[PDB]
Order: C-alpha cells, then structure tokens, then sequence
C-alpha cells in the first residue's frame, strides 16, 4: 500500500455502450461509481453501483462529484 488516492466519485452524464468481447461495462445515465484504479489513455477501474460489477470507463463519459451543494 503506497501513497495515492481515497476513493473518487463520478457520475455518468450519458448512457455508454460497452464494448463487445471485453470487460467494459454498459452504464445508465445518472448510474453512480467509484473509482479504485486511475489507468492511462483515459480510463479507470471503476464499479457501477447499479450492476456492482467492475470495468473499465472514460473520465470524458463522467464527471466529478464535488461541491458545496448536498446531494
């Protein structure tokens, strides 16, 4: 266990469609995760909370929930 991260949270703004033959995962809008992994190329290892399954998902396809605002 070295330095890194807690947890991250995102949020998908749009439906995706996972990608055939693979671990990619097919989310809903507005489906929660969490980010575990921080990958290259643009990707994380992240788990759907709806499905509870674990994939790999674009940080351009989610966004970052933070804010003063609750909920």
């Amino acid at each position: 266990g070295s330095s890194g991260s807690s947890g991250r949270r995102v949020r998908a703004i749009l439906p995706y469609t996972k990608v055939p033959d693979t671990d990619e995962i097919s989310f809903l809008k507005g489906d929660m995760f969490i980010v575990h992994n921080e990958l290259e190329d643009g990707w994380m290892w992240v788990t759907n909370l709806r499905t509870d399954e674990q994939g790999l998902i674009v940080e351009d396809l989610v966004e970052e929930v933070s804010g003063p605002s609750s909920g």
